């Protein structure tokens, strides 16, 4: 199995650079709307403690770079929603594609496309993690830069980046500007919780094992979903919720092995370990590929 | 993290390919398309090919090229090596900046993997010491290309073409020529022992120092030939001057020598990992080079 991303272009074709000041970052430009940080009108010295509301009222749109490639793109209106600016602009952008904004859930993977002054310079696979961090590769700069996954035709847009943890993982918002996690758009030091392994994804990477003929980790009993949570959470590892559930039912019918069957041989890896053994060629167990992933790859 | 190239210039150039019963997938730059030669071929065909006559058998009405919902119609074809070029009577405006290159082992490159002309996925591959690459791909995933982009321009340096009993995979340049001894004819095939790409081990151990990770190092230093003498023995490739060269940046930055790092790499060898990770991994990876490094950093 790789890390796989999804095709980039139509992403691409949105990605245009915004400028206030001296500061600049990445927006992504759908029909005649560019949407951004709302930070780029912070000062470096703002960032320690903005006040964004008061801050704004003192720009309009006049103040607003917003640049594909090194065309200009005149800014007609703004507003600010949570912790991203709209910017209206006088031109629909041509390669618009057909899109949706999306909130997802921790332990869903996306595609990130990492953009320096409006342009593309790499676009890789990352997961949210439970404590609403992802573990992304982000330097100056890169703010702005979104996170999509492709379904059919449609992008589905979930993440907006905006900011590094002490710890060198990272955070950012839907494109409705809502954080995801408690952090806010302030530099200041902010410590995400504790992180958790993500279940259903390690439920999904089982079932992967078992596509591929790699099944000794079955067992003859089963669980109930409480009982399973409640283990589960002792080593560290996340509740399955009912949608948890319900994604996996692909791979489940794929196999003929219920999810809580699955459940119960997790949870005897999980008390006694591998005893030596691996999984996939491996003594971990991966939890950043989704029931998703596991079906793409292995039928795409 | 394992970053690939973004991917919309080479989208804008996949196309569909049909000859017969099968279809894969080819790459439309100007008014040329090039793909597989294998999808000339029908299940007899399989196992000994005869390229050649098989060839000259066709016309170019037996070859249906679609873009998107639009039929693209064939004026003339060539084949060279295993590659086949089919003439369209249609410029592809989509068309990049680009040139064909051929890659050594342990260089890394981008692969679009598609399936009836359309994209599916994007990922970071590297040519393997046996010439083989570690990829994901599946039934009508040939003419899949693999590239790097430096500037505006697309090097193109890698065609699909086949699957190995390994579960590993196998293709071309564009140019048509296999990279290592591979043959398109349908039949099991094995490759030569593969060997770790040592640069790039270090590359990547510089990397998690970069990133705040430094269980591994030590107070240990090491010549470069007795460094070699352990890698060959672990099955790693050897380390050359040049290679020590191309890690003079990631030295620098971190302010770690390379025999080092070497040192460490030995030790790491000898003993394990003893259950430690190094970023994420219970496993030392070697599909990015020093560049793929110092680009991400
Ligand atoms: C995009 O503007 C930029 C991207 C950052 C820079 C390097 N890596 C990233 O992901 N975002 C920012 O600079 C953030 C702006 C504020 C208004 C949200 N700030 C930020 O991420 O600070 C990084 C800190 C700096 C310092 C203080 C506390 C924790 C660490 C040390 C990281
Ligand atoms: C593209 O047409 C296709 C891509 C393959 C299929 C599955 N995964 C891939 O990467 N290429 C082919 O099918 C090859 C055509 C020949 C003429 C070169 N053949 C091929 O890849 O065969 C796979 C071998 C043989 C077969 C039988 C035993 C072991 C495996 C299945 C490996
Ligand atoms: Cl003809």
């Amino acid at each position: 199995f790789r890390k796989m991303a999804f095709p980039s272009g139509k992403v691409e074709g949105c990605m245009v650079q915004v400028t206030c000041g001296t500061t600049t970052l990445n927006g992504l430009w759908l029909d005649d709307v560019v949407y951004c940080p709302r930070h780029v009108i912070c000062t470096s010295e703002d960032m320690l403690n903005p006040n964004y509301e008061d801050l704004l009222i003192r720009k309009s749109n006049h103040n607003f770079l917003v640049q594909a490639g090194n065309v200009q793109l005149r800014v007609i209106g703004h507003s600010m929603q949570n912790c991203v600016l709209k910017l209206k602009v006088d031109t629909a952008n041509p390669k618009t594609p057909k899109y949706k904004f999306v909130r997802i859930q921790p332990g869903q993977t996306f595609s990130v496309l990492a953009c320096y002054n409006g342009s593309p310079s790499g676009v890789y696979q990352c997961a949210m993690r439970p404590n609403f961090t992802i573990k992304g590769s982000f330097l100056n700069g890169s703010c702005g830069s979104v996170g999509f996954n492709i379904d059919y035709d449609c992008v589905s847009f979930c993440y907006m980046h905006h900011m590094e943890l002490p710890t060198g993982v990272h955070a950012g918002t839907d494109l409705e500007g809502n954080f995801y996690g408690p952090f806010v758009d302030r530099q200041t030091a902010q410590a995400a919780g504790t992180d958790t392994t993500i279940t259903v994804n390690v439920l999904a990477w089982l079932y992967a094992a078992v596509i591929n003929g790699d099944r000794w980790f079955l067992n003859r009993f089963t669980t109930t979903l409480n009982d399973f949570n409640l283990v589960a959470m002792k080593y560290n590892y996340e509740p399955l919720t009912q949608d948890h559930v319900d994604i996996l039912g692909p791979l489940s019918a794929q196999t003929g092995i219920a999810v809580l069957d699955m459940c119960a041989s997790l949870k005897e890896l999980l008390q006694n370990g591998m005893n030596g053994r691996t999984i996939l060629g491996s003594a971990l167990l991966e939890d950043e590929f989704t029931p998703f992933d596991v079906v793409r790859q292995c039928s795409g």
